[PDB]
DNA sequence: CTGCAGCTC
DNA sequence: GAGCTGCAG
């Protein structure tokens, strides 16, 4: 892509956002990682997608499990900023589902965590008014996860 | 043509993009590009200088010490209201924000320079997060007390 | 820990 | 109004 000019690459990247859109593959104007983790997660789960709007959780598996997907792209699996999740502002959710992508956007990690085990981990942030969880490698191994991993890769 | 592109290719391809546009200094982030590229464009246009990434309250300050706070959305439709929602101010101790709206192709659309006052007046409260919603609707951006910053902004695209 | 733009209905 | 994901020091 060093051959294109600025204007060429921000073009691109709406061009490959309306793309993703227009496969379905995303729903909305944000970064795709967010839409692509939870697409990836109703695959494996063949789950149904809440609104886009709506507190609290993401998916609802065919169980009845209530899903809060949490997404980051790792460029550097040694920078602990990398696993910082997105705030947590509600717990009414059963299990969170962490899914970490590489830097071509291909699943790394992924895990489904007990909404309780992600309490124990969350530390509040008043400034945001809601809660942090740090997606390191001693919650991904922790003896209450599921490593969901394979799972993903099997649907991407 | 990105139609012909695999899905694979075209994730592969959106985080290429962002990775040279980091590499070429027009972003410094992993965010979104929208965010970093309207800070880069008020920079050229008042040669100011770039607060810390993780600065509260304000990104650039202009020569003549003016405290910008620069706040992006890309329209993809003139008429959407919900499209001039700008991100959430949780600090007012600025001296005037610069809305840049973008158009789908990224190219500047509209942008203006807002008296923080003017801000604050527009602006409503949202205990959810903690923090101050702003519209830039056509209300505010043709009020008397805002610069219209869009030839500005447009002179220093490439 | 402190913050920012994951890092739409 | 109610909310979401406009990632960094
Ligand atoms: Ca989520
Ligand atoms: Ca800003």
């Amino acid at each position: 892509l060093e051959n294109l000019t600025t204007r060429e690459l921000l073009a691109v990247s709406r061009a490959s956002l309306r793309e993703l859109k227009r496969r379905g593959v995303i729903r909305s104007g944000n970064a795709p990682a967010g839409d692509y983790a939870e697409l990836l997660v109703q695959r494996a789960t063949d789950g149904e997608l809440a609104n886009a709007s709506q507190k609290s959780w993401d998916i609802r598996t065919t169980e009845g499990d209530r899903l809060q997907v949490k997404a980051r792209v790792i460029t550097d699996e040694h920078a602990n900023g990398e696993r910082q999740l997105s705030t947590i502002r509600s717990w009414d959710f059963d299990a969170a589902v962490i899914v970490l992508f590489d830097d071509n956007f291909r699943v790394w990690r992924a895990a489904r965590v007990p909404a309780a085990i992600m309490k124990e981990a969350a530390y509040y942030s008043q400034h945001v008014r809601g809660y942090t969880v740090y997606a390191k490698d001693a919650l991904l191994n922790h003896s209450e996860v599921e490593d969901w991993t394979e799972q993903l890769r099997s649907v991407e």
